[PDB]
């Protein structure tokens, strides 16, 4: 048969599933630079370090990374101060 009529409703929809997964990226694992272009290291959840690929800066926008990723460098990195 068929039916009329509409209305937005949802109180449950499955018990033992969850909402949704993805890879997504988390965070800054490092910073560098390739054929004059400016390449990130972002750390993609539900990976490990074999998954880590280096994207253009270009593409994503990400200066909550950066700016702290900055001061890890330093830590990180020794070498000297043009402050």
């Amino acid at each position: 048969g068929s039916h009329m009529g509409k209305k937005t409703k949802r109180t449950a929809d499955s018990s033992s599933s969850e909402d949704e997964e993805e890879y997504v990226v988390e965070k800054v694992l490092d910073r560098r630079m390739v054929k004059g272009q400016v390449e990130y290291l972002l750390k993609w959840k539900g990976f490990s370090e074999e998954h880590n690929t280096w994207e253009p800066e270009k593409n994503l926008d990400c200066p909550e990374l950066i700016s702290e990723f900055m001061k890890k460098y330093k830590k990180m990195k020794e070498g000297e101060n043009n402050k």
